[PDB]
């Protein structure tokens, strides 16, 4: 994928912004901004220029899944690719997030080489 690709990493702790940062630095992406909850993303992603939504779900504000879904709705960012990276383990969760329109779904703990595989295979469904 192009290096040049605008990373929105969304996710209420620090820890884990930090955490897929720095994976997507060893990957090649240095174009990474954060946000703290869905409202924080939606005002960044207003902002503009976006390529690539990492999202958490749970949430304070709005929550991964309302963000996911307001983005599909938007005829603005429709089709703006998003990988939720959640705590969420259910088949009932990862049903309710595919429905929604999630490019992928990884579920934390996660390796790195767990997030690359993920990355590149939304990458290769969207001829990325
Ligand atoms: F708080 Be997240 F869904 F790991
Ligand atoms: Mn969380």
């Amino acid at each position: 994928a192009d290096k040049e690709l605008k990373f929105l990493v969304v996710d209420d702790e620090s820890t884990m912004r930090r955490i897929v940062r720095n994976l997507l630095k060893e990957l090649g992406f240095n174009n990474v901004e954060e946000a703290e909850d869905g409202v924080d993303a939606l005002n960044k992603l207003q902002a503009g220029g976006y390529g690539f939504v990492i999202s958490d779900w749970r949430m304070p504000n709005m929550d991964g899944l309302e963000l996911l879904k307001t983005i599909r709705a938007d005829g603005a960012m429709s089709a703006l690719p998003v990988l939720m990276v959640t705590a969420h383990a259910k088949k009932e969760n990862i049903i309710a997030a595919a429905q929604a329109g999630a490019s992928g779904y990884v579920v934390k703990p996660f390796t790195a080489a767990t997030l690359e595989e993920k990355l590149n295979k939304i990458f290769e469904k969207l001829g990325m």
